[PDB]
C-alpha cells in the first residue's frame, strides 16, 4: 500500500518533529489527524518510551526486517485491537527517536519501511474487518 507509506510517513515525521528531531530522511488528512491525535494521548498514559520492547530490539545498521517483526509482534500477543495500532506507530517513532540520539539516522526511513510493510501485512487484515481506517477517525482526537 502506497497510502500505507504515507500514513507511517506522516506519524514518524510528526513525532519526529514534536520532540524536536529532522524530519528530513524521507490517507485523508482525517486518518492523519486522527493517528497524530492518538498517539499523543496514549504516550501521555505510558511514558515508558516502550522502554524493554526497544532493549529486545536496539536497533542497528545490522538489524533485519524479521528481528523488528519479531518484537512488533509482542504488541499483538492479544490480537489487534485500535489501542495496539497506535502503540505500533507509537513504538516506530520511539525507535526512530532513538535511532536519531544513537547517531543512526539512517536507519529512520529504512524503519518507515518496516512499518508499512508490518501494517501492510499483519495490521490491514484485522483493519479492513473493522470498518477500516474511517474508524480510527470515529475512534480518535
Amino acid at each position: 500500500s502506497q497510502s500505507n507509506r504515507e500514513l507511517v510517513v506522516d506519524f514518524l515525521s510528526y513525532k519526529l518533529s514534536q520532540k524536536g528531531y529532522s524530519w528530513s530522511q524521507f490517507p485523508m488528512a482525517a486518518v492523519k489527524q486522527a493517528l497524530r491525535e492518538a498517539g499523543d494521548e496514549f504516550e501521555l498514559r505510558y511514558r515508558r518510551a516502550f522502554s524493554d520492547l526497544t532493549s529486545q530490539l536496539h536497533i542497528t545498521p545490522g538489524t533485519a526486517y524479521q528481528s523488528f517483526e519479531q518484537v512488533v509482534n509482542e504488541l499483538f500477543r492479544d490480537g489487534v485491537n485500535a489501542g495496539r495500532i497506535v502503540a505500533f506507530f507509537s513504538f516506530g517513532g520511539a525507535l526512530c527517536v532513538e535511532s536519531v540520539d544513537k547517531e543512526m539516522q539512517v536507519l529512520v526511513s529504512r524503519i518507515a519501511a518496516w512499518m508499512a510493510t508490518y501494517l501492510n501485512d499483519h495490521l490491514e487484515p484485522w483493519i479492513q474487518e473493522n470498518g477500516g481506517w474511517d474508524t480510527f477517525v470515529e475512534l480518535y482526537g
